[PDB]
């Protein structure tokens, strides 16, 4: 049940090997694995999950009890003398697992986005295909230089048409710092309870006009293999808000990303062909994260 | 009992970047998710479903009856 | 608390079950409405706005909008078109 | 389906931006 490979397929983009940068593609790959621990801790707890309770005291001991209202007063200890936290993580961890990757790539999809995100990629791959660019790198037929000159057309309108203060930083920053909180949250709740777990359950229920035995109490099943998996899942979210916190944190505060302006000024500074070198509210340095020769090109 | 495959995946639609407004969206991936509590409810049902009775009273009271009844 | 009529099978009139489901379905229950009033409220309120207001006609006057900043003649659009939801879209698309 | 195919091939024209550059 809800398996990994419709996990992925409720959620992914189609071909963009670009708009990846190394952090966002270590962010997706650990994501997977973390749901992966989270799949196996549903069903590993649906597995084997009872519990066993006996009474106390008041050879062996008979005390003349049938076995049905033993398997009543373990389903009732069950519901009663156990942690939320003993029997609700795995489902918690799905749910938190969902809103974490799709809180990782709802920046990507939204409508007002998506156009000229969109539309970007459409022009960098047409932009690459055209050989009269490598010719001139070359220095420093008959069909591409009519299409680059449409091509030219095309670039200046869309350098007229995504200049805003756009929702690309706006959208990308509260989208960061949204699952930044989330991360804030689980590792805020969860230490309390790796902190303490227990494998035995003293109990009293008010059920002692059923059975008697008013005192009594339970193992649980889940304590060694649930700890130990707890503290692996506490581990992948300490370094997904490590790896996080680092990098985003660094690449907000370093540049001021509205800066593509200086770094094309730079590349005209260096490529003997002065452009325009001056660009606005842009997208393009990401593009430079994954590689500087789709943005030199 | 209507796995979630093919229930999350026949919703698709080619080539439609058009003609969607945001709430086609929000609308789309928000039933996703409720699809998933409904099938994630569908699984645990047909997982622990069973009650436990017992009767009244009127150390251990032995009450002198057998399992399967 | 359960009163069955098998009265002449044990000899139990008045007794009681427990159910293993009570906890989680209401739990489950409850983040099952919370997701449906988030569900409705958005769709009902935007729905209500993209109902009443534009009126389905007025993309017309919208392409001589268009036409009034790019220096061609205006013309009426439409009758009946869907051009007003991909200008939820764009706005490029409808001038373009 | 063919309107998305009319807009679909109306984006990519040249003479559009040939003529909106022009006037």
């Amino acid at each position: 049940f809800t398996l990994a490979e419709v996990a992925s397929l409720n959620d992914i983009q189609p071909t963009y090997r670009i708009l990846k940068p190394w952090w966002d593609v270590f962010m997706d790959y650990l994501a997977v694995v973390m749901l992966m621990v989270a799949i196996f801790a549903g069903t590993m707890q649906l597995t084997k999950d009872q519990v066993v309770c006996l009474p106390v005291l008041p050879t062996g001991r008979k005390t003349n009890l049938d076995f049905q209202q033993y398997v009543f007063i373990n389903q009732m200890c069950y519901h009663l003398a156990l942690p939320w936290y003993s029997k609700y993580f795995p489902y918690l961890a799905l749910i938190h697992t969902i809103i974490l990757m799709v809180s990782s790539n709802f920046w990507f999809k939204y409508p007002k986005t998506c156009s000229k995100v969109e539309h970007f990629v459409s022009i960098l791959g047409k932009c690459f295909e055209s050989p009269w660019t490598t010719k001139a790198l070359s220095e420093t037929d008959k069909k591409d230089g009519e299409q680059a000159k449409a091509l030219f057309e095309k670039v200046r309108k869309f350098r007229a048409h995504v200049e805003d203060s756009d929702l690309i930083y706006k959208l990308y920053v509260v989208q960061t710092v949204i699952k930044t909180a989330k991360f804030i949250f689980i590792l805020c709740y969860t230490a309390n309870f790796v902190n303490a777990i227990s494998f035995e359950h003293v109990c009293k229920p008010k059920v002692e006009h059923l059975i008697g035995y008013e005192v009594f109490e339970c193992t649980h099943n889940m304590a060694y293999m649930l700890k130990k998996l707890l503290i692996s899942y506490i581990s992948i979210i300490c370094v997904y808000g490590f790896i996080c916190l680092y990098t985003l944190f660094w690449l907000f505060r370093i540049p001021l990303k509205e800066y593509s302006f200086e770094k094309v000024r730079e590349e005209s500074s260096f490529s003997d062909i002065p452009d325009v070198k001056n660009d606005f509210a842009f997208l393009l340095h990401m593009v430079d994260q994954y590689d500087q020769l789709y943005s030199k090109r």
